[PDB]
């Protein structure tokens, strides 16, 4: 007993256990199954002709035989869309990223298989850098659209939880690699299985992310100190990190190269900073600092300009 959606692109077809599994108040398997549907269609234009007939909010998601009919409809309309193709039709273009909205469905999707008991990751000591909590997709879009990013960069997350952000953010860039570390047992644990659930679906709809690894560790061992050096666009939601945490970030951050970039949650300098005699040793006399569109993230940009005209100044 399953349900069975075909790959536009041919890849393995995605495979359901009926019945589907539950997933919170607001989200099951079955409304996933259809909008997954609804965005191949959206993916190509042809399969909207040939499912434009079927009116989809119609069905039956608690009935198997009603479900069963739905994935049927959709797998011939892939079959007969596959069938154009092998005539004078071309096929869909591969290596494409996903739409923004398609790529929310694909991590919504992602997450609800990998992420099985959300209320694990709430089981984190309280007041410690251990603190749990997840940047949403929109902060994440924001920032991909805030600022550049291309194959000369190197990206991480630090702390990065279940990965969801290192997914989005390779989905959507260039960057040459993208990185995420986390410390805690159950979401790097979690971040396991979002890894897998990710490239399957990712080739089950045809869609190309960038290189990433989401790696179990500690981003303030010696080896990251080197490659936060060796970073240029750095991801960190400090908001409960504190000063301890924060000040050894800093460390990490003063060897970055100029120009590159960290966006956090909680700013490591004060946006308004002005370099004078008494501050030359903090972090603010080597970094710009900004709001992005405002839950207020920042964006901090390495330039030791500020430094070397304060200096010159003095002379
Ligand atoms: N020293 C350290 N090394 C690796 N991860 C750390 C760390 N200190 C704190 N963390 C992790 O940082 C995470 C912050 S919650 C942020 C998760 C994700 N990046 C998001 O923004 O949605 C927590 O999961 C915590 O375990």
């Amino acid at each position: 007993l399953e349900l069975r959606l075909k790959s536009p692109v041919g890849a393995e077809p995605a495979v359901y256990p009926w019945p589907l599994p539950v997933y919170d108040k607001h989200h099951d398997a079955a409304h996933e199954i259809i909008e997954t549907i609804r965005w191949v269609c959206e993916e190509i234009p042809d399969l909207k002709l040939a499912m434009e007939n079927y009116v989809l909010i119609d069905y039956d998601t608690k009935s198997f035989e009603s479900m069963q009919r739905l994935c049927d409809k959709y797998n011939r309309a892939i079959d007969s869309i596959h069938q154009l193709w092998k005539g004078t039709t071309q096929p869909m273009k591969l290596n494409t990223r996903p739409s923004t909205g398609l790529l929310r469905h694909i991590l919504q999707q992602v997450y609800n298989h990998s992420v099985t008991d959300p209320e694990k990751l709430n089981n984190y000591e309280p007041f410690s850098p251990e603190v749990y909590g997840e940047t949403s997709f929109d902060l994440v879009a924001q920032m991909i659209d805030e600022i550049k990013m291309t194959d000369d960069d190197l990206f991480v997350d630090l702390g990065s939880g279940v990965g969801q952000v290192v997914l989005q953010v390779a989905a959507a860039t260039n960057c040459k690699h993208h990185y995420g570390v986390e410390k805690a047992d159950i979401p790097a644990k979690y971040a396991e299985t979002m890894d897998r659930e990710f490239r399957k679906w990712m080739k089950w709809y045809g869609k190309k992310h960038a290189e990433y690894t989401l790696e179990r560790g500690d981003f303030l061992s010696e080896e990251w100190r080197e490659r936060i050096a060796n970073t240029s666009v750095i991801f960190v939601n400090n908001f409960a990190f504190g000063p301890e945490v924060d000040h050894q970030l800093k460390e990490r951050f003063a060897n970055m190269k100029e120009g590159g970039r960290i966006v956090s949650s909680k700013p490591f300098a004060p946006l308004n900073f002005r370099i004078n005699s008494r501050n030359l040793s903090d972090i603010g006399t080597i970094m710009r600092v900004v709001e992005l569109s405002p839950v207020s993230y920042y964006l901090h940009t390495i330039d030791r300009t500020i430094l070397e005209n304060y200096f010159s100044s003095l002379k």
